[PDB]
Order: C-alpha cells, then structure tokens, then sequence
C-alpha cells in the first residue's frame, strides 16, 4: 500500500504471537518494542535519541509480520513510550519513501 | 525519487541560506535540527523523544528545502543526535511510504 503522513504511520505487526502496533520509522536504524517477556536469549543494549538513551534487551532473528509481509530481524527490547518498525525490517518488506 | 533503505535516508536540506544534511525521519511528528543560528523569531518549547525532553527553540514559518522540494514550516532547533525532518514537512514535500 501507500501511506500518508498526515498521521502517525501505524500499522498493527505480529511478535512472539502477539499482536500490536507499531510506527513505520525511516529514522530507526533497528525495531524497538516495549516492554515482552519474548522466549531466548539477548544481549544488553543502550539506544540514543532526542533526551537520551534507554536500556533494551537485543534479541535476534526474531520472526515479525508487519501488514502480512514477513520479516526476521533484530529488535530491541525495553521501556521505549513508542513501538518503532525499524529500517532493519522495513527492507524486508519492501518499504521505500517517495516523493 | 523513490528512497530504498539499506542505508539511512540522508539528504541534503537548504535553509537560512546554508546548506545541511538531515534524515527522513516518518517517526518524528515534528522537525528538529541541531544548534544553529537562524534569522527568524523562536519561542522556547520542550520536545520528547525516546529518551525523554529536551529544550528547543521553535521557529514558526521557516523556508526550508529538502531535496529540491520547498517547505515553509515549524523547526525545533535544539540538542537533537541528529538533524531530523518529520512529518510536519515531509507532508509538504509530498512524501509516502510504499510497500
Ligand atoms: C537518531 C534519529 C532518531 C531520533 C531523532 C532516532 N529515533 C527514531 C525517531 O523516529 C523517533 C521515534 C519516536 C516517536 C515518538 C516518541 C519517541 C521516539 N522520533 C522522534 O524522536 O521524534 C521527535 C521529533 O517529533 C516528535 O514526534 C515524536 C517524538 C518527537 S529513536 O526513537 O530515538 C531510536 C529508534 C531505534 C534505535 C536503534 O537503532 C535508536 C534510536
């Protein structure tokens, strides 16, 4: 599909057999979901944006479906306010700006 | 042009009369660029990111090219990590996201 950005581009993604909803983010390198006690190991991770970083839980080739298109990719987990689809999984599922 | 993202979406932005480079960030709701001068009126204002807020100066009304495509627009100056364009502006210059 196209998406406007008069709004939030929100979409609703499936994780760990869960679904929720998550912005369409060109200026996230990686994904970041809230708080999910997902199965597996990680690794610790500190991420950095405007007011400063936050501590997340890197998990890898964790399986996600975002509008029915299907990735696996790294996402992080932690106490971020927005859930965020990053470009790590927007290659995957053909995602491109236009203008 | 048509934006894959492999790589960060980078471009080069024109405004005050001086050229920079910012990311296409469909994440950001508003538009936030790193400490410089500006001729214009601001008023102080807070934004909050994934790290919490940060004290900004808001420009109302600014001239800004992104890509060969004009804006007149609100740009938050500020200790942002990085220039970022939002979606107050990428509306203007007719950005989507497709997939
Ligand atoms: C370094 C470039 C960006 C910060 C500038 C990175 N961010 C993605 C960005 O889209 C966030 C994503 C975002 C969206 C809502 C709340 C927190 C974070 N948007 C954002 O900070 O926008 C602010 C300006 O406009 C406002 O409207 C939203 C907050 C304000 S981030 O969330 O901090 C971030 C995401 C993933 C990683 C790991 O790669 C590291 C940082």
């Amino acid at each position: 599909p196209q998406i406007t950005l008069w709004k939030r581009p929100l979409v609703t993604i499936k994780i760990g057999g869960q679904l929720k909803e998550a912005l369409l983010d060109t200026g996230a390198d990686d994904t970041v979901l809230e708080e999910m006690n997902l199965p597996g190991r990680w690794k610790p991770k500190m991420i950095g944006g405007i007011g400063g970083f936050i501590k997340v839980r890197q998990y890898d080739q964790i399986l996600i479906e975002i509008c029915g298109h299907k990735a696996i990719g790294t996402v992080l987990v932690g106490p971020t306010p927005v859930n965020v689809i990053g470009r790590n999984l927007l290659t995957q599922i053909g995602c491109t700006l236009n203008f």
